[PDB]
């Protein structure tokens, strides 16, 4: 049950950390890198009651990028301590460690003001399917953006959840709330199994007027493959 | 017959996987180079069922990178297996990923907006040569594009289509559509064997009002050679 | 006592030295490796009599960053002095300097000129914590800030005091004054165990007018805890 | 005769390729190093059929580059053969690859439309000296520029003609058509054996109109001297 | 005497030349460190008569950097033989080449239409000092500075030289003249033993109309204090 809090309670704090394996991991022989596999899996078991890991495999999709984690914690102290358990083991100590971002979720600053029938789509279940695509892109917004007031606010992202709302069916989402823990405002997570559907998304919502005060999106914007960390570190160990 | 149809068909993904090969590669004996090009030639092989994969010389030409893929799929996962497996190989293993960029095959937005005179012209068949020069140009389009209406964006666009149209007689050329699966808009491909009109294309294109609104232009603009996998890791193999 | 005098007197030079561990540092046996952090103990404590310096543990919450120092010195050289001392031990030659910034800490230009009740509230003491978070943003002002005059300055670092005063409950701050001494203007530094909070704060300073004057915000946001050096070393000698 | 047809006419292709000297490549004893010298030689030689290749010393004046080569090909595809060959040398594969450029001579666009007395001057033969300096920058001009018309562009380069005159008596040039190539728009050569006056020249055409046009202007500025591939490749052999 | 003739003269060439030690340079015993240094020391006397050089400890103070030297020469052929030397002693083989910039000490442009009496405080003596702290910002204007006529810019350079003056007292100053030789138009240089005061002489030309065509300011922004060779080498050697 403990879970499902984590990935939608508010004050959740979700981490995301990228890894690269280092080219003179394949110099080790097949032997030592199944008993290193065996490690991590441990390590993640061990903090399981503290924190929830979901991996994904970036290798063959983003650029300079293999594994990637999403950590859910109510205290980034706790996603410092096994993040750094990790880049320790042995395994870990091969790792290259990519981009690191953090968000909290929190709970909705315009959504109250939008109309009813809005709201009844937002509540609406899309994707729930296994080994689906996911996608993160982070996202700053301009300084333009803050001067403006409210009520001008609260309009734009109407427009945005507007242009947004078909796509709810085979696209699930998460919004993270990242300022001042790194340099970006928001984290944006993306579940599909349809990619060509999410594409169609992005393009809809850059024809909002919002999406000219994004003054970074992407970079990087990370694509891969939600699967199981066994399935993902086997593919290294062989 | 089916090659033909990842290569013409709407809903292919195209991804573009460029290559460098590590100093420390060139330690091996040259017994050993050569079975691991056989290894790669067989991997290739063994997913010729499932993707198309093409490769370019970019040493020497292309800063920075020795080797280009690009990969035609119905699935991005099918892809990323491929791309996965392809790096895990002893050749893989020296290899320094550079970029790596995707986008879906799509019907054309514009073009049936177009006058018929011009839909012609369009439809002809020009460059058809084997070895020839290949250049992949990334591109992002402003914010002041996507808030331009239909009716803009397609007077633009049929500019940008009278500008070229000359040039398709000596370049080939290909689309992909890219938002959401990285941090660029569109991947543009093209084949010539004359790249003194290639460069007098894009000259052309500089001067439509349609230009302005790139945001990004290359970077990188890579630039190669057509070849089969042989010839290129038979360099590598000596 | 004279700990309390570097951290709060004017014309105490603040310098910030970020550090990523090798690779290869792994290579070394366990042994040579509980060495090393002996070494660099006592290189601190030697040290202790003209320069106060404090670590954090930024591995696993900044990107490409495992150790950050702050140290206090009323000259640079000694700074100087110290840091090439540090990065000659051999732990030290397994790190790869990451960033390095300074600034002094000088008596307020603005709180002068601010209300007697605004400046009651910035007396009072706020996060007395042991082991907290803490953040570094590096921050560089525009061209149009330097243009105003004394009076517009001061209407708006007015603004920016009243949106903050609220937040110094739970979050502790230090400026420095970095003009001249490297690439930035001033040196920000926070201690926090709310980082909730430390959100809500820059979230609430990015609307008022003196935000749109940060010409640069950040690049890097360092966010790391608050630690010994031996406990953030011994993670490294195990 | 034939090295005059390649240095003069129009549409050959000209390539400028940097290079920086590895570490590890003095634990080479220094035997080795004069046998792989002599390799290279003899490469360029066989070479010197298809192709002309000049060296540059640019050890000690260009920032991150030891050595850098003109190489002109009536093909592109021989300059890669060439720069492929050339890297894969033992002494080549030691050698970082720095940037790569590539434009194509041309027949001028703006000359026939200046006045007469000034074609005169432009016919003058300037700098024939061995062994001066030689300056490199890369350029890429602003959307603004290709939207102006024809007659404006005329008349800004020949205000840039103009202010450049006097400066051709001790400072030879020659002009490279570089889009679709690479990521900018020219590149521009220089020879002259007094820096001083180059420095002046460059001062000169800052201030007219024409200049606020180039979105990029160096990035780098190469600068080195002229010398015989023996006498850069000994210096590394000792 | 002549040393203080290429310090002070017109038309002498002063390279700005920075260098870091490679990791694997404590891997040679002590012995062979101090034989290198010598080698070092040895090759400077040998140009000593040819050139000046002035060395500096940036390690600890300047990022990614340790050593930088200020070489002047009246021809830069003789600069980059130095160079090319010195980078070859086995000291020079294990360091990393940092930015390299070069620049002409010129006669003043806009001094001689200045006031009478701030030419008068311009003649003043200020700082002489041994083992002074030194500061390298390199600057590029921006377009609009070489549009202005010359009337407007005297009158920007006097309101410069006026908000400066009063540092004359406690910080030494010097000018090179860069454009066309690198990526700036100018190096300048300063002595100082009040870090303090540097940073306020910045502070206070922040808020000239001039500062705002600066388009490059710093960048790096090089700090170090100045030391003879043998005491800084001698740091590497123990
Ligand atoms: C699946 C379809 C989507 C739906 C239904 C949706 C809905 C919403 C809603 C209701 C909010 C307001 C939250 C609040 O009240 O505070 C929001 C915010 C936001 N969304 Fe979406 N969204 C979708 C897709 C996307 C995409 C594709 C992106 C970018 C890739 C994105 C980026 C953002 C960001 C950055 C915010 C924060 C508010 C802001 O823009 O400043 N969303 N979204
Ligand atoms: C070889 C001759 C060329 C022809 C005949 C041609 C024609 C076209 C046409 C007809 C379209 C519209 C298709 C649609 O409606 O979706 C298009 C789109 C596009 N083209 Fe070209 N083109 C040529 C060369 C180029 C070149 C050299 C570039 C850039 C290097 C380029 C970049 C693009 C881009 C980025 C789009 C996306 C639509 C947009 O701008 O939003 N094309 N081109
Ligand atoms: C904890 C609540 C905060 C309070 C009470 C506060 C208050 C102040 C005050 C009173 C000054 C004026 C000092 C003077 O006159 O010299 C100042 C300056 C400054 N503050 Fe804050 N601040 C807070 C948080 C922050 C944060 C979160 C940032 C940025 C991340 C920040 C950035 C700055 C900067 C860069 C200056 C430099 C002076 C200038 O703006 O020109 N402060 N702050
Ligand atoms: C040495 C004295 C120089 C002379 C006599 C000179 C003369 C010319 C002439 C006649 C053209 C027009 C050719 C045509 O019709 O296409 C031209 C173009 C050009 N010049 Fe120069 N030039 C000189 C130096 C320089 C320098 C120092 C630079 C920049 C570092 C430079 C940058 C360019 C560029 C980029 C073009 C391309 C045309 C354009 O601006 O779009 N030239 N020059
Ligand atoms: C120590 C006090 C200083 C004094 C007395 C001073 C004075 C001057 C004077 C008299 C000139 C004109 C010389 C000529 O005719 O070329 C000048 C030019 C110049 N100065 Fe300063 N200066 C000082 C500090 C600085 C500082 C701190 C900087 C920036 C870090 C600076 C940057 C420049 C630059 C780039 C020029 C070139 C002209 C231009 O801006 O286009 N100077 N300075």
């Amino acid at each position: 049950a403990d879970r499902e809090k984590l990935l939608t309670e508010s004050g959740v704090y979700g981490t995301f950390a990228t890894f690269q394996m280092d080219h003179d991991w394949w110099d080790l022989p097949g032997e030592s890198r199944v008993i290193s596999v065996a490690e991590v899996k441990g390590l993640v078991e061990q903090w399981s009651g503290k924190i929830l890991v979901e991996s994904y495999l970036l290798r063959g999709l983003s650029d300079h990028a293999d594994l990637m984690f999403r950590v859910h914690a109510r205290t980034l102290s706790d996603t410092q301590q096994f993040l750094s358990a990790f880049m320790g083991t042995r395994l870990g100590r091969h790792l290259t460690s990519g981009g690191l971002l953090h968000g909290v979720s929190k709970k909705p600053t315009y959504v109250a003001g939008f109309p009813e029938s809005m709201k009844t789509e937002l509540q609406v279940n899309g994707e729930s399917g296994s080994r689906p695509y996911a996608i993160v892109i982070p996202i700053k917004k301009d300084a333009e953006w803050w001067a403006l007031d409210q009520e001008a606010r609260t309009a734009l992202m109407q427009e945005h959840t507007q242009a947004a709302l078909p796509y709810l069916k085979t696209v699930k989402k998460k919004l993270y709330h990242s300022t001042g823990l790194d340099d970006v405002d928001f984290i944006t997570y993306f579940e599909t199994e349809r990619l060509e559907d999410f594409h169609n998304l992005v393009r809809a919502l850059q024809q909002v007027k919002e999406f000219r005060h994004n003054r970074r999106f992407g970079h990087p914007t990370l694509l891969g493959t939600m699967s199981p960390l066994d399935e993902i570190l086997e593919k290294f160990a062989q």
